[PDB]
């Protein structure tokens, strides 16, 4: 009958929908009860094929087809929670590309990203976020296409949204701001478990979140005040879902792995998201930082060298490689930022991201 | 018998009245089953020409027959649905406002912002700056240079004799909500009219809508209803900020053909908080902005716009290059300076006849 894939989402209560065409909740979506989703030992982000009885106010879903990866009796998976999460730099993703237009090179020299990671980018508005997203993703659908990289924007205007699929040949998934914050948070749940059942199956997920303090004033706005109102606008109870999304990159040490590489609003002139920031430092190993007053210099991508760093380089980088890279960061650390990232651009453009490791260690 | 013409509203409910008053619910509305709704293709905002009984008996007499929807036929209706058509950033086609020497409200808004087809524009004003001149010059030079363009003036909170102004002063479609009516009143007249918009762009055409005090409508929204959501922002609920989110995001280019403009004006300094908090929450929402500042329009200047925190985002596609480095060029000038000289010395250079006889004066 009615075919069409979706991922499945779980409510909290006992109903269970088919997101049909996903991910927010549509206006012909099929209903699923527990009943069927425990004889089949359905997840919360499965990819289904069922039919239905074309003639609970939506359809039954009777005689489902398949699952996202096996069928029916595939009843035997790996949970996310009770599993084992290894220090998660074994694996390295390459991004660079090409040498005309860097915006990789920098962000590979100064935050070298891994499988299983935990990156976050603190930028301003107006500083060059979405070209680093774009570009991050083609790197990473190009150089290694086993990723199943998925684009989550959150909160963004109808008009951005069909800029993103258009440049990204990944996956994307997003909910414009003339959507209720309830919507938001879905799309967030919906998206991150689906990441996780991905992961469970075995292969390796990139997830590039959009604004993590959208996500999280999304939140806080979902719900009425609560414990702690009182820390600059947010309640401390709206705080934690973020973290627990954020809280879902992780390695596996039998196979697959889940990056997110979520971005964070830092100088937006309000307090929320300053105040969502600073509770969120200590959870990302990998931190790049977008400085404002260095992108009004037309120089990109406008990184700030010395507080960008990555959380236990050893596993990543091989160990002469290391050892270049320690060189030039302690290099770029002896000078001040606006001054740094000038160098650093300077050296890279007659190099390919390996000649200026030559040059560097002569 | 009677042959009423009306521009439908769908409830939530089984319900379904067509407002022949219009946009207004009325004393003697014609009640439509879903049943019809169903049947003829009908859907909320379409302009339906039908027939109705005589007085015979349910206070709302029941419709009968339907000659013709949304100027069509019952059985043309097959258009697509705006939800599910594609949306550019829109900055393809722009609307010139330029249109006499003289006046120099559109010339400066052409230079600072930009306006294309399918812009979600926000007018940054505090009272008594120079508002409703500004929006009846938009109004005005829409009409005469872009008359393809449906223009329709909604206006939500407005003084019963500031109706008949504008009604006498703009020519397009003028539907207003006087204060002393429910906010339930408002709402209505503005969801309805964002929907008649969005049934006519299904059909191609191009939709204008200059909306007066989206914080208007943000306070009909949070008056409307009891607190639910986070009440602690400001003294405004924080479910009352999505509706006015919705209204303002329908502002959406369409690839297969169309465009909805929505050029709303919000206030600020009004010394209400839930003006500034209404505002603060709708920041990076708006992809062109016009900041009008109160000290500007003291000095007996206008159309007093304060230059440098006001432009059109992704304004590359509107503009031809040459144009657009000249643009970028008289930009940056005015940004050197600060708002009330920038704003002056604008004016000054502006009484060159034409906006591109200076732009031929800026190369040189
Ligand atoms: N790699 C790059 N090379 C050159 N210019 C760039 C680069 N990345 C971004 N820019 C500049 O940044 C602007 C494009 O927008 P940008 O990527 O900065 O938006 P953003 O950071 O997403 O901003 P916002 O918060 O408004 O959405 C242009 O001025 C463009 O020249
Ligand atoms: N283009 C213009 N040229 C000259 N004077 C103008 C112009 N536009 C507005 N004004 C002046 O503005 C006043 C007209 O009212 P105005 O447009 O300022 O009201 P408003 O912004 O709607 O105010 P309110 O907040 O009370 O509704 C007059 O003093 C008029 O001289
Ligand atoms: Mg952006
Ligand atoms: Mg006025």
């Amino acid at each position: 009958v009615v075919q069409p894939v979706a991922g499945i989402l779980d409510v909290l209560d006992n109903y269970a929908f088919v997101r049909t065409s996903g991910y927010l909740p549509g206006p012909h979506d099929v209903y699923v009860s527990m009943n069927m989703v425990r004889k089949n030992g359905m997840r919360r982000g499965d990819a289904v094929t069922g039919a239905v009885r074309v003639p609970q106010k939506f359809n039954p879903l009777v005689r489902l087809d398949s699952i996202n990866g096996g069928s029916v009796e595939d009843a035997k998976k790996r949970p996310e929670f009770g599993k084992l999460t290894p220090l998660y730099p074994n694996q390295r993703l390459r991004l660079e590309t090409s040498t005309e237009r860097l915006t990789t090179r920098v962000i590979d020299l100064i935050m070298p990203i891994g499988k299983g990671q935990r990156a976050l980018i603190v930028s301003p508005p107006k500083a060059g976020k979405t070209t680093i997203l774009q570009d991050i993703a083609n790197a990473i659908t190009r150089n290694n296409p086993e990723c199943h990289l998925m684009v989550v924007l959150v909160d963004e205007r109808p008009e951005e949204v069909t800029d993103m699929q258009r440049s990204v040949k990944g996956e994307v998934i997003a909910s414009t701001f003339d959507r209720p914050p309830s919507d938001h948070t879905s799309v967030a749940e919906l998206a991150i478990e689906r990441a996780k059942r991905l992961v469970e199956q075995g292969k390796d997920v990139v997830v590039l979140l959009d604004s993590i303090t959208r996500l999280g004033r999304a939140y806080n706005n979902a719900s009425p005040a609560s414990g702690r109102i009182l820390s600059g606008g947010v309640d401390s109870t709206a705080l934690y879902p973020p973290k627990r999304f954020l809280g879902a990159a992780r390695n596996i040490e039998e196979g697959g792995s889940l990056t997110i590489i979520a971005t964070a609003m830092v100088e937006t002139g309000s307090t929320g998201d300053t105040v969502i920031f600073e509770e969120f430092k200590g959870t990302g190993n990998a931190e790049l930082k977008l400085d404002r007053k260095i992108a009004e210099r037309r120089v990109f991508p406008a990184v700030d060298v010395n507080p960008s760093g990555t959380r236990k380089d050893e596993l990543l980088l091989s160990p002469d490689e290391f050892a270049i890279v320690h060189k030039l960061r302690r290099v770029l650390s002896g000078l001040d930022s606006h001054q740094a990232i000038d160098l650093l651009m300077s050296q890279l453009r007659k190099t390919k991201n390996n000649y200026e490791f030559l040059v560097q260690v002569s």
